[PDB]
């Protein structure tokens, strides 16, 4: 449809002017999309004619928006025009805000099960361990086999997403971090569940990063609450735009120095590459030793190094981190709060795709008051619209 | 009243308009409120007839916007409307700055007598405890009746102000953070009193968080320093805005990373959830110790994990607050100066309620000149006024 | 005279119409100021009359403006005008610069004579010392007799300072910081000296306040480089404008904590108050520790006031600093440039009552081309100009 | 040329006219510089004749702005200029994008050889070392050789930078600061080459100096990546304005304390001017220990010196720091990324020098279509030309 492809191009203009049409004119209704029923003292009501916005076959408006390739002209702006912008706060408030609060209860349920199933974790040799009798067992054993089921949930879970988008190897590593999050998460966790039937102890290290995985995967709900939503917006944006520009030239400043600090110091503890990449990155922390080491010669040239790596890294790239930090702030006031407003489209358009049983609540705002003298007949119950509310002063 | 409507609902172009009006015209005096009696060389004077803004019966125009529920329009803009503005300057510099300097003198010679009777407990078991007949007692008991006297006063103080304002449930939480920790300060203090005579000696935990919140309610006399005051609201809104935002996040990453160091760690001195909460609390200070537990298993794993905490929450979420709070001081560079005002102006209008036996003396600026030919008779010393002066240019 | 009246009470735009009015009129060059004598292509010379802002009888204009009270209309702006910003150009590169820096050179080697005459002080008891015939007494003894005599000399320069301008104890502490601390260091030196031959050990106290704050005065010689001149202007500013409102809070925030970790603490080592200041001090620095003490009851008391002391003063309160100063830079980006040039100002105008004996290398840009037909008579070598130029464009 | 003059002295209004020229008028052509080919529906070509722009005779327009002496009205400028910007992307792309990843792909293998041939070097006394008939050995000394031929291969390549453009010392420390790393990189390699064979154990000194400078000098293969080249550059701003202007504030401050604590202190350990300098560098780190020693007099003395270290250099210069490098962010967020456009640019125009033996492939969009009616006869294949495209709208 041509709709469909000013959205699937990003035409903004466009789409702000199909469906904002409205003239006065005979048989101009059949084509009119923006309808203003009420015309009261001077908060005037409009309809909107959302025909194939929300609810059209296999190719809706907000689905084209919402699973774009991030290679569009605006992805993050189109959903501000007036008809799109008020239905997705309107299928927020109606419909979508209890289902996904159970499902962020839900899931902070399954991390507190998991954390408890793994905490008290059987400390002899040689999994799998013969429950006993107790009332300990029996009661973290269903605590497992819960948190095991989580992880084959989201790894089900995760297929059918590749299944139905398929984002093919560039949109996945660039506009679905979410799902991916998701689905390594349960990728340990299964991983975890072959090494403990094949008597390995180190099942517990694929269980960890499951865990830890899990937890910081919670900031994922941060979505439907606005001013936390828009945070972790913010920190998306830190990592691919800060930490990927301050991980690169930090870590030539640490490995270098750190090769250089080896090949200076003779023997002992310290004489690994290790050993004192780790003595090195305890600067950053702020618990660097500059004495950490005493045998070696050339006390003069090892504590120039020292010095020449706590002024280049330490007084200089952490204190122009904060400040590069403080740029993009100001930068990405406003795009940040857009791509929220997207990351709650799609999960209002992926419940649809969920609770789909019970299709008829997810239409809004009624189907009446159509066609007001269709030129092809009588036709006043054919399609939808939305009623909103303007302002004064004419 | 209709101003009073428009003070509550806070309508600020209605509000500016009542308060400001001037014609001329004969039988307009009687309606007009702006008068302009002195009409010198450029410095013209103005008078504000000011009949139920200061002084009015049960619904007074200051005691209406200050006491407002933080719902309204701007509660915060409404005081700088020219008759509103001057007038708490007025009653500032003349009647109340005076008594709240004495005030804070008291507040201050009431945290330094609870300290020094704190400070000097006696350290033998079983309170209470028999006072000695030296000159150490006599001297701090007399110390700490005053200091318990403290917490009575500020208790009935604390309960009168939820008798007369009935914030009701949400402008509690909301608009009155001041008197609250003014209650909760007093309510520490009378635990304190009958943990002591039930024979506990767990009344010097009340006894601390009743001291510890008594000095950090001495940011509350920060009002009335214009430059320490409206410092002190940007605390308020860093507290309220980043740190809401701030601890959620870091608490999931530290109870997040803290569950998945446990279950690495087999046994030893940091096997609780709480010993080694603490330790990765630690990297947060400044003081995070990389090796601080070797009784485990896949040092690779637990190295991995401290690592992608530091990244995670060092380097990024620390440094990410500064560029936050950097970002919230130039959007609140005007609106934390505002609020300043209304904090000054609601104790200015509590002081008119508790000096109210001379009430002589809250009135300002005179009541003369009132009525210049009112069509009703003669009645020209009917309404006050007050005193003002203009400018340069015609 | 009217013209240092409107310098003195700082109206900046009476002063810059008198130091630039030219009118073309017959008996005019009488009155006017600033005389345009070549006109070839574009570029067009001017000349400044000059007659009373450099080199007036007692009242001059550059003195009226540089040793104003700091309560004026703009002290900081006036300099700014286009016969002032140029000559002190002019009186900086072409006399004072050179002197400047010969006196920069002085007192860099009067801190390093005396840093090294009290480096190798004697170690011995009871003060004074009977020097050896050794080669390195004779050698620092020369050191220390230049030592103090340079805080002599300090001290009757920061008397004739006050016997001059007089600022009255009001412009003393706002807008003098610099002759005080030139003051003060000479005043901690003359006391080390009292101390020193009244035979107690305590003259060493005094010495290296003498020492320590002599070298914190090397920034007063930053004035006379833009760059870095301009840069401890702004740390006057963080100074009188942040650590000014910190330093309150923080010590609020401080002495309130240590007080209640001090009344839980039963005994042992950090019973005192002194003994807990410090340990809740390090939490500042980076070097906070948490289990500092064991000896008490109530562990989880112990450690919500610790964390109630880290969370408030350590991740809000240093975090917020360094917010307010990067408001502070983007806010006096202008005005600490334009004190900068007052600085300079100064330094310039205190030269010429020290190199006085040779007064005609303080005039300015010659006594020539004065009246063109004057109407008084022929007078047309009586007043001073300046030469500058224009640019393009008619 | 004058056009060359244009470019050496910057004038960027005159540079912008000549290269952008087009008139329609006979006899025009053989002036004109912008030729517009085909007009087709509202996208319409445009062709630049490009005639000394890029291969001119000894002074070419990129030549000459590309080596500029930094001293020029605006050299970062002149590159946006719409013929030269669109070329140097058009060089870049087609040409030297595949020969400067292998530049850097060399000497990212030339810095693992050195570092492995660093980090495995013989640990006994006595250089030089007789290689063993091992498999480890005939496999680094294969590294060392390679390691020195780099170095020499660095030498003489910084000796002809020096012997073409010829800086003469004045853009050699102000537009060259790459170059001169490099060199001095390979002069620590050569050094300590000779140290070596002079059999003495210094030359580790000088091989750790040519190491740690080397993988400091990877940064400079971050131009030709647009975000990190960037980037880098900002890097050279923080250095040269702000740490020119923090590390002679701070050793000030540091040199001044750590004189008053020596002094101080009687005997012991800490009594050397170098053992406390570095325990006050310690609290710049974060690991500053306050009762770093007893054996002195005046414990009241001792800690007011740290306390006022730590006031004046920890919680004001470090915080002050950020906030500098915060507002040469928002100044520099345009200039930094023309100084990186100009980088890229010197590394174009070096490699035409370079792989000068194919210079069919230097020339760029061909040489055709050149003189549509030159009044001085049929020449229409004399100049090059250069397409671009153009928008809508008329
Ligand atoms: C141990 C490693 C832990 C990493 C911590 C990060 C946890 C955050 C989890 C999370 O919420 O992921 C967020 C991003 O986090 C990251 O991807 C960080 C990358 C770390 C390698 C949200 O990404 P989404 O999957 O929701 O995708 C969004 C987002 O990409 C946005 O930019 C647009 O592209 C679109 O709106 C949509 O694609
Ligand atoms: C141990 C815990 C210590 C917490 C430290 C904070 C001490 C600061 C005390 C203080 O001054 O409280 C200030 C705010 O501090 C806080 O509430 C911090 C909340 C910490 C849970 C002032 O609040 P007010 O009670 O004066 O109310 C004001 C304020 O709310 C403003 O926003 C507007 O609403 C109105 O002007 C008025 O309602
Ligand atoms: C151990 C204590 C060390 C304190 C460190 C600060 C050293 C800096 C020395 C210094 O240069 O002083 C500068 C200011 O430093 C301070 O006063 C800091 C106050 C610390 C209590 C310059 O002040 P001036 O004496 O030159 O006066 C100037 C300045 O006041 C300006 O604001 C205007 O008023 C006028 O131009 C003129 O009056
Ligand atoms: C152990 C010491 C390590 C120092 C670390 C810094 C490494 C960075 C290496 C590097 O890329 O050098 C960059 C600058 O780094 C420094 O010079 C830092 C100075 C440290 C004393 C790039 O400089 P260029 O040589 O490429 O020259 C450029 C640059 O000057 C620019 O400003 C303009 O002048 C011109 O575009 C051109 O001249
Ligand atoms: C969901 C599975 C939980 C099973 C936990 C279990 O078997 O351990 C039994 C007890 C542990 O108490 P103990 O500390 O005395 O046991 C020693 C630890 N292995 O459990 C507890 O006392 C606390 C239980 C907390 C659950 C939220
Ligand atoms: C600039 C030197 C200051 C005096 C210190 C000195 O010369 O000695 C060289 C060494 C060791 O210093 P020490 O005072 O401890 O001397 C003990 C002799 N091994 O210390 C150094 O080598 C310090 C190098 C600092 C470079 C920034
Ligand atoms: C307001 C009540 C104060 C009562 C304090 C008291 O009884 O102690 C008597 C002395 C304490 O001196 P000591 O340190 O020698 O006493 C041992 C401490 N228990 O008191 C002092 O020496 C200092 C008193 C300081 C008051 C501001
Ligand atoms: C989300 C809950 C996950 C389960 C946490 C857990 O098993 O910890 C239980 C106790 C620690 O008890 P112990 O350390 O004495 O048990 C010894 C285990 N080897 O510590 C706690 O109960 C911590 C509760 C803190 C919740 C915020
Ligand atoms: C990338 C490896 C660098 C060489 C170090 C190595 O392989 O050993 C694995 C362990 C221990 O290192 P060590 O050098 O101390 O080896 C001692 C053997 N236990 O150390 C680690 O596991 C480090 C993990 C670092 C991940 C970022
Ligand atoms: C200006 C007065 C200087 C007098 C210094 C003095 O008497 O000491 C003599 C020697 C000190 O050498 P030593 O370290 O061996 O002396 C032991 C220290 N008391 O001096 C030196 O070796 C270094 C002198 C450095 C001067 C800049
Ligand atoms: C606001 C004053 C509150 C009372 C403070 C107090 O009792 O401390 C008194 C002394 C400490 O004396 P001691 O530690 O020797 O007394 C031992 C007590 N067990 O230390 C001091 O006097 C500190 C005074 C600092 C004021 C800023
Ligand atoms: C929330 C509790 C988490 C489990 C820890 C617990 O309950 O014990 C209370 C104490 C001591 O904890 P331990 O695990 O070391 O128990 C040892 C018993 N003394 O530790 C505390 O009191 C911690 C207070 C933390 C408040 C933020
Ligand atoms: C390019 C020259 C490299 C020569 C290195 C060499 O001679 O050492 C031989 C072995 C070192 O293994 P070891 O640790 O057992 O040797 C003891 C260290 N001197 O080497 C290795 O095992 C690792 C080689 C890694 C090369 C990238
Ligand atoms: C501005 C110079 C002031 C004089 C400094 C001084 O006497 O220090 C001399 C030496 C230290 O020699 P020592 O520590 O061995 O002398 C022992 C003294 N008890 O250390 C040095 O020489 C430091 C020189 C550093 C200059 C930047
Ligand atoms: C303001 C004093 C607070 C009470 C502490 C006091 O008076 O003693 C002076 C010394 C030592 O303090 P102590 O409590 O450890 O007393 C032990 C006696 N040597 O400690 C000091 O000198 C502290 C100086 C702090 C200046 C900011």
């Amino acid at each position: 449809t041509p709709l469909a492809l000013a959205a699937s191009s990003g035409k903004i203009g466009v789409l702000a002017y199909i469906l904002q049409r409205e003239i006065h004119e005979p048989e101009c209704r059949h084509l009119s999309r923006k309808f203003t029923e009420w015309a009261y003292g001077p908060v005037h009501s409009s309809l909107y004619d959302l025909s194939c916005i929300d609810t059209c076959e296999k190719n809706s408006v907000l689905e084209v928006i919402a699973y774009s390739s991030s290679e569009t002209p605006n992805r993050h702006d189109m959903l501000l025009v007036e008809p799109l912008n008020r239905l997705l706060q309107d299928k927020w408030d109606r419909f979508v805000k209890r289902i996904f609060y159970f499902n962020f209860f839900v899931y902070c349920l399954y991390m507190i099960i998991f954390t408890a199933a793994a905490y008290y974790r059987p400390v002899e040799g040689l999994p799998p361990y013969k429950l006993k009798n107790t009332v300990g067992d029996y009661f973290r054993v269903t605590g497992e086999i819960l948190s095991v089921s989580g992880g084959v949930y989201f790894f089900f879970r995760g297929i059918q997403y590749f299944l139905q988008r398929r984002p093919s190897l560039k949109s996945l590593f660039v506009d679905s971090y979410s799902e991916i999050l998701f689905f390594v998460q349960s990728l340990f966790m299964l991983v975890s569940v072959v090494l403990y039937f094949s008597q390995r102890k180190e099942y517990v290290a694929s269980m960890v990063f499951s865990l830890a995985m899990g937890w910081t995967n919670m900031l994922y709900y941060t979505r439907g609450f606005q001013q936390m939503g828009i945070y972790a917006v913010m920190i998306e944006k830190m990592i691919l735009r800060d930490l990927c520009r301050f991980m690169f030239v930090y870590l030539v400043f640490l490995f270098g120095f750190s090769t250089a600090v080896v090949t200076l110091i003779e023997d002992g503890k310290y004489n690994s590459l290790y050993s004192t990449c780790l003595e090195l990155f305890k600067f950053t922390i702020g618990m660097g030793d500059l004495e950490f080491t005493e045998n070696y010669d050339f006390k003069a040239v090892f504590i120039i190094l020292l010095l020449a790596y706590v002024i280049l890294t330490y007084i200089l790239l952490l204190n122009m981190l904060i400040a590069l930090m403080g740029e993009t702030v100001n930068k990405i006031a406003q795009e940040s709060k857009n791509i929220w407003k997207l990351q709650r489209a799609i999960t209002i358009l992926d419940t649809e795709k969920s609770f789909l049983k019970c299709m008829r609540k997810a239409f809004r705002s009624g189907k009446l008051l159509q066609v007001g003298f269709t030129p092809d007949g009588k036709d006043d119950y054919r399609w939808c619209f939305r009623v909103d509310e303007v302002n004064w002063t004419t």
